[PDB]
């Protein structure tokens, strides 16, 4: 669709068998999800933002369904205050910024 | 313009007489710039980023030139990893996200 930015661009996603709301975020290189269970091996990272850094687990090749579209990519899991869909998945949707 | 998301959507802005690089950030409610000096009075504000809450200076009705367009609105100034243009100004650009 065409999503305006008058409000937060929040969409419903399905990941790890769980349904949740997440923010379409052009300012995020990668997708970052609030603490949840995911299968497989992971690697520790530190990612930085406005309040400083948060410790996350990096999972690779995680399928996520976003607005009825199945995409796959890197997901970072940790104590983020909100679920963020980053550029690494938005590209798979063919999502662009337009003005 | 149409901006794909394979790379960071960075643009040059002109603000307070200076040129700066800034990130078009749909995950940001607000526009947040690194320490700067802007005219007029400021008001206290606390914002919550990925790492926690941060004190910033809120300046109102600041003109910024972005991609050839003049926007005028609220600018928060404080410790940020990068200058971010949030939805408050992107709406003035007429920015939308599209599939
Ligand atoms: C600040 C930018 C440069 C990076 N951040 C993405 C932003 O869009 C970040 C996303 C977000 C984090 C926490 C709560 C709500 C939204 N937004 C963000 O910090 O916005 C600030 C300014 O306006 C306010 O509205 C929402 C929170 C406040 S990030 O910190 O969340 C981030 C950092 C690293 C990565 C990564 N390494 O992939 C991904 C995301």
């Amino acid at each position: 669709p065409q999503i305006t930015l008058w409000q937060r661009p929040i969409v419903t996603i399905k990941v790890g068998g769980q349904l949740k709301e997440a923010l379409l975020d052009t300012g995020a290189d990668d997708t970052v999800l609030e603490d949840m269970e995911l299968p497989g091996r992971w690697k520790p990272r530190m990612i930085g933002g406005i309040g400083g850094f948060v410790k996350v687990r990096q999972y690779d090749q995680i399928p996520i369904e976003i607005c009825g579209h199945k995409v796959i990519g890197t997901v970072l899991v940790g104590p983020t205050p909100t679920n963020i869909i980053g550029r690494n998945l938005m590209t798979q949707l063919g999502c662009t910024l337009n003005f």
